[PDB]
């Protein structure tokens, strides 16, 4: 292994994370669908596929690395929210946790001098960067105020 | 809501069983690739995405009938296994298992009258039929 196993630990836990965005988005699609909302749980479902492609990333650097992967189990995720604009602000705010943990990831890198999982995560952030800006731009949109 | 309860019920667990078993075929492709098995593990994810297509017409259906579906925490699947045949015999024994879950739902939602949803799982048993073949096919390929 070329990385630490503090560093697999870690991608490893974000690969997990990603997994369970993938169920959270699929979770609001079913609460969506269940008030007539087809078009956003489509996108909702869409999303969850983008999540998937997130952590198969992960788990492709994993490999690279000459680490291995271990799926943990997926908590349950809430199945209902008060409304649009409630189910999308607290996906906003479920990918600020992802932006913070990978800025996490970023940092422990950066002190272990892994300069190639440095770069992995530095490009990676820029695509959970607008992921976030994506949920961001529905809010806007659906500001009625 | 045009099912029972019950159905509606055991429709939703088949669909987070579904699930679980596209996590189980992605948790054989970590162990695949840990070994190298790199087109063995092509196929388990090839595979996990086939079984998100089997949740999803559990899905499409359960809202077609006025149900609603939960999603439930999903177990952590094992992470090893005794090489190739081990590992398919593992996934044969697992869609085993799933081919006579969707016949007892066939039989309580026969039992109930629900032509509807009888229809549905008989088309759909025969695609889990053929998803159990593909993998003794595997095993059948490997054998000896
Ligand atoms: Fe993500
Ligand atoms: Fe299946
Ligand atoms: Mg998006
Ligand atoms: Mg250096
Ligand atoms: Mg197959
Ligand atoms: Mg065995
Ligand atoms: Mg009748
Ligand atoms: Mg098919």
């Amino acid at each position: 292994m070329v990385i630490s196993e503090k560093v697999r630990k870690a991608l490893n836990d974000q690969l997990n994370r990603e997994i369970y965005s993938s169920y959270l988005y699929l979770s609001m699609a079913t609460y969506f669908d269940a008030e007539g909302f087809k078009g956003f749980a489509h996108w909702m479902k869409k999303q969850a596929q983008e999540e998937l492609t997130h952590a198969m990333k992960f788990y492709e650097y994993i490999y690279e690395r000459g680490g291995r992967v271990e799926l943990e189990a997926i908590e349950k995720p809430p199945s209902n929210w008060n409304g649009i604009k409630d189910a999308f602000e607290a996906a906003l705010k479920h990918e600020e946790f992802v932006t913070q943990s990978i800025y996490n990831i970023l940092e422990l890198a950066s002190e272990e001098k892994d300069h190639a999982t440095v770069s992995f995560l530095k490009w990676f952030v820029d695509e959970q960067v607008e992921e976030e800006d994506q949920v961001r731009e529905i809010l806007d949109l659906l500001e009625k105020a």
